[PDB]
């Protein structure tokens, strides 16, 4: 019960921003219950919400070694390595995401940010084009080639890319 109760106010309190009293309700979970995933999770969110990547990336640790198959928990994780400018370990993370999940688009998105980020530039192309492969209409997939292109003093392929995220901006926004 204890568990439940106290999940239920913590996120009640993230969903009004009050992070502070959601880590609360949330630690107060982890007490009855340290191997809770669930809070796991949330917690780490939190923890990003507020600036803590590295009290994130301990909690979003302990979820995947509880849950290992988890895609999402990797992406997270991976996306807080990032913040911390631990490039391969975001990398790392990213990639098991991937594995787990070979049509998850955000992770393979984030993995081109990470790489555009080390000046690997060509990888992350790639891993743009792969976003956009899963889901045509990632339109942010679209905007970074075109600035990776831009980069690459291809103007005119980088403008061809910028008409593309345009145009799927105007058919979301005619629905
Ligand atoms: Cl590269």
């Amino acid at each position: 019960e204890t568990t439940t109760i106290y999940m239920d106010i913590g996120d009640k309190k993230r969903t009004k921003g009050d992070f502070d009293g959601a880590i609360r309700a949330y630690k107060k979970v982890l007490k009855a219950d340290p191997n809770n995933v669930e809070t796991l999770l949330k917690l780490g969110k939190t923890y990003m919400d507020i600036g803590l990547p590295n009290d994130a990336i301990e909690s979003l640790k302990k979820f995947v070694v509880l849950d290992t198959t988890s895609a999402e928990a990797y992406y997270i994780l991976g996306s807080a390595n990032f913040m911390i400018d631990e490039k391969q370990a975001a990398i790392d993370a990213l990639q098991r995401a991937i594995a787990l999940n070979t049509v998850y688009a955000d992770a393979y998105y984030k993995l081109g940010l990470v790489y555009d980020s080390m000046g690997e530039h060509d990888k992350a192309i790639e891993a743009y084009e792969k976003t956009i492969s899963i889901k045509p209409g990632f339109i942010r997939a679209y905007q970074s080639i075109g600035l990776a292109y831009e980069g690459k003093g291809l103007r005119d392929e980088a403008v061809k890319y910028f008409k593309k995220a345009l145009e799927k901006e105007e058919k979301k926004a005619k629905y």
